[PDB]
């Protein structure tokens, strides 16, 4: 279980500990470089847009275009020269940039907002509240956290207890299960898994899919972020056509700009993901 972010108020700053280390973070930071797309969406939802001085622009998804003219700090690829030239007072990162921590932390205090795949909602709430604490915005962040909790309960209430889903990432097809990077389908929304026994996932084929006969298949097509080959075609075969999922038109292509980029730290992006699952299975 990932160590949470903890903060103690030391006047004009916080002493902050997270799973990667300790930082002294000034209150109300005014020059923030954000490399996690989810928390960037949370900055927006808390009205902190003007605090942001740098974002991964090569990346930037359709739902974060209010940031497209921020100075770019990379996309996988971090530009440390650009980050240094901004002279930030805070850098914010998530799991994909933990490999860059020591170098980012030479430039400025670096806050990790990791999403624990075994404890998604507690990590999401801690990440959002910790950001908000920096700005004195706890009351606004609690309201919005509540709204997400209410959307989760609405989605959960309509789930068919007797139906099972398979999650896949796509020529390679790989299966994911509970407590994976896509785990919230099973772990938060309570949609049963075809295999509860499954960060790279398990290699599979159309035969595996037919074998399992899922009522739903949730597809995350990583081609879209990169190709001419797409999931609709990898799955366009007579084996996959045999499934309950194909028969009832419940092969559900999820937007990878949410699911693969992993924008679960976002107050509004997480909502959109919940609604996306709910509207597929109701």
């Amino acid at each position: 279980a990932m160590l949470p972010i903890s903060m103690s108020d030391e006047g004009d700053s916080f002493l902050v500990k997270d799973s990667l280390g300790e930082n002294k973070i000034p209150k109300n930071p005014s020059k923030v470089v954000i490399l996690d797309l989810g928390i960037l969406d949370t900055f927006d939802a808390l009205k902190l847009n003007d605090k942001v001085v740098g974002v991964p622009a090569k990346n930037l998804p359709k739902y974060l275009q209010q940031f497209k003219n921020k100075p770019s700090v990379g996309g996988q690829q971090v530009d440390f020269e650009a980050i240094n030239a901004l002279k930030p007072d805070l850098i914010i990162i998530s799991g994909r940039q933990s490999k860059f921590y020591d170098k980012l932390k030479e430039i400025a205090p670096t806050l990790f907002v990791g999403l624990d795949n075994a404890n998604f909602l507690s990590s999401f709430e801690n990440n959002v509240l910790s950001v908000a604490k920096l700005y004195g915005l706890e009351k606004e962040a609690l309201e919005k956290i509540s709204d997400i909790k209410n959307e989760i309960e609405k989605a959960k209430s309509i789930v068919d207890e007797d139906k099972k889903a398979l999650i896949i990432l796509t020529n390679k097809i790989s299966a994911f299960g509970p407590q994976s990077r896509f785990g919230i389908i099973h772990d938060v929304l309570g949609i049963n898994a075809v295999d509860e026994n499954i960060t790279l996932g398990k290699s599979i084929n159309s035969e595996f899919i037919l074998e399992k006969n899922p009522d739903y298949i949730f597809v995350v097509d990583r081609n879209v972020i990169l190709n001419k080959e797409r999931a609709q075609g990898i799955l366009d075969n007579a084996l996959v056509a045999k499934t309950k999922a194909a028969q009832n038109k419940k092969i559900i292509y999820l937007d990878p700009e949410y699911w693969f980029l992993a924008s679960g730290n976002g107050l509004e992006s997480l909502k959109t993901m919940i609604l996306e699952i709910k509207n597929a299975v109701k």
